[PDB]
């Protein structure tokens, strides 16, 4: 009747200013408040933060604004012997210490069709891009950078969409940096270099040149921020998995332990 927790990011990691603390449980948490009270997060310099649940098995913690570069964060998930509701007990404790790296913010502006990467406020890269076509647009909002892949087969069936359906797809891509659980990547797109900076052609992904995609893979890390603006889409859902910052601070801080 035992549940075991997992803490992200990993111990010793350096992450971007958008990286939330994540605690996942292998079982549904009946008493969310019990899990929240068991997790102690220390920051230096100190900054206020709050817990918000993305789903019955994962809780996130983050400040009101992006992390200050250089901040050191310690997370102690002290869940051993904690009753998480309905006789579910935590099986052990876990811990992680990490640090915030430089401020890396990449803005994909659909009005300019340009993805500009700024490091500590300084424009370091400007890449023409091609985003989701009008009928499958890229949602506006703040995306947290996730995993990266040197080569992967982007397959719509991974997300329940048959490849031969209207919005299906199956294509090998290089230098893919994930920014949404829903399947939005920044990746190399040699087939759309002509359209990059002019016309949106994708199912949602941010198409860039092969060299620009390799640069993005090499220089952007998990926790860095990508902000999409001025597209014809809506806003990235706050509970996507990488869209935490699209929940306003009042709602996030209020939390949802009683939901």
């Amino acid at each position: 009747h035992l549940t075991m927790p997992y803490v992200m990011p990993g111990d010793g990691e350096v992450v971007g200013v958008g990286e939330p603390v994540a605690i996942r449980f292998d079982e549904n948490i009946a008493d969310r408040g019990a899990a929240e009270k068991a997790i102690k997060i220390t920051t230096n310099p100190p900054v206020e933060g709050a817990f918000y649940w993305l789903n019955n098995r994962e809780v996130r913690w983050r400040p009101e604004h992006f992390w200050k570069p250089g901040t050191a964060v310690d997370v102690a998930v002290n869940t051993y012997g904690v009753d998480l509701g309905e006789g579910m007990f935590g099986e052990d404790n876990v811990q992680t210490h990490f640090t915030i790296g430089d401020e890396v913010i990449a803005t994909a502006d659909d009005n300019t069709k340009i993805l500009t990467v700024r490091v500590n406020g300084e424009v370091v890269k400007s890449m023409p891009t091609s985003m989701g076509k009008d009928s499958t647009p890229t949602a506006n909002g703040i995306y947290i950078v996730g995993s990266r892949y040197k080569h992967i087969i982007m397959d719509s069936s991974t997300y329940g969409v048959p490849v031969n359906s209207p919005n299906g797809y199956r294509t090998d891509v290089d230098w893919a940096t994930q920014i949404s659980y829903s399947g939005v990547f920044v990746h190399s797109a040699p087939w759309s270099v002509g359209a990059q900076g002019h016309t949106n052609t994708s199912h949602g992904c941010l198409n860039v040149s092969p060299s620009n995609a390799q640069w993005f893979y090499d220089h952007v890390k998990r926790g860095d921020i990508v902000e999409v603006v001025n597209t014809v889409g809506g806003t990235l859902p706050g509970i996507d998995g990488l869209g935490d910052w699209n929940i306003p601070w009042d709602q996030w801080r209020a939390g949802n332990a009683k939901a």
